[PDB]
């Protein structure tokens, strides 16, 4: 079962007022929403996924040409080990990260590193860049709904996410002939995160009462969650919630898993200052000192580490 009912993207054009209410209410309750009937070209989503699969199928030494770049913030991250007690013996996953391609001379280049690209997969730059920009665009439309839900101007978020420090992650879990007991519990630090392909993927959100709720959408949906930047902007009216991915069942073991989440971030220089309509007698301002998105990013990374 899924704990969160999908809201059709068809409502974005047909009845935007209802779209914003239903999506917003879901974010406010759970920190998550499920969006069905997206208009993204599925063949081009599938092409990006195929390029990811092709990249991860390359020899290890070929992949490692793209490792050690900016601490893994761009390019490839190989299989590694969790040294902590209680960690599974094997937690094998490999990553590719794509950040924003900035124009020459852009003011953010001093702190946002250039992308690297795998020459061995000729279509990768094109196919994967399309997916980055497609998910960034859909994120903008979701943010319109969030803005309206919050009784803001519909285009409120537009300048706030322009040239945002967003990351498309390509993630692969190879099949291992062994049971775990997948993604340890965490929250996201960014604005919103958009996840394709979560059907029968084991995603769960921690509810307020400490129960884990399955988020198991039908195919052709996006699962979207609030991150800490947006939680902070809204004086915690919209919560950034803890989620995990459980191991597949015995039957689904043996299948490789790929995921391509898009972590949408505010512009680095955007000052996060508490929305005054989220500051009330019962919910006083938790953030009297404002902070830029990049300052907040750096702080959360320091605290995570
Ligand atoms: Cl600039």
């Amino acid at each position: 079962t899924s704990a969160i009912d999908p809201v059709s993207f068809s409502l974005y054009a047909k009845d935007f007022t209802r779209f914003a209410q239903e999506l917003g209410a879901s974010f406010e309750r759970y920190g998550f929403a499920v969006l069905s009937d997206y208009d993204l070209d599925q063949a081009r989503i599938d092409a990006a996924v195929d390029s990811a699969k092709a990249f991860f199928a390359l020899p290890v030494e070929t992949k490692k040409q793209y490792a050690g770049v900016k601490g893994g913030a761009r390019g490839y991250i190989p299989f590694g080990v969790e040294t902590a007690k209680g960690a599974d013996h094997y937690d094998l996953k490999e990553f590719w990260h794509m950040g924003r391609d900035l124009p020459p001379g852009h003011r953010f280049r001093a702190h946002m590193a250039d992308n690297v690209w795998p020459a061995e997969i000729p279509a990768f730059k094109h196919d994967v860049s399309w997916l980055y920009n497609s998910l960034d665009g859909m994120g903008g439309k979701v943010l319109e709904a969030i803005a309206t839900y919050l009784k803001l101007e519909r285009d409120f978020f537009k300048p706030t996410v322009q040239d945002g420090n967003s990351v498309l992650r390509l993630l692969h879990y190879p099949p291992i002939p062994k049971d775990a007991t997948r993604a340890g519990a965490h929250g996201d630090i960014n604005t919103i995160t958009l996840l394709l392909g979560a059907e029968e993927g084991g995603l769960e959100v921690l509810d307020r009462d400490g129960q884990w709720l399955p988020i198991n959408p039908p195919p052709g949906c996006l699962v979207i969650n609030i991150g800490d930047m947006l939680e902070r902007l809204t004086n915690n009216v919209l919560p950034s919630t803890v989620h995990r991915v459980v191991n597949p069942p015995p039957e689904r073991r043996g299948v490789p898993r790929y995921s391509t989440p898009f972590f949408l971030h505010f512009a680095s220089d955007y000052e996060i200052k508490t929305l005054q309509n989220c500051v009330t007698a019962e919910n006083p301002d938790r953030y009297p000192e404002s902070i830029t998105a990049d300052e907040f990013l750096q702080q959360r990374l320091r605290e995570i580490k």
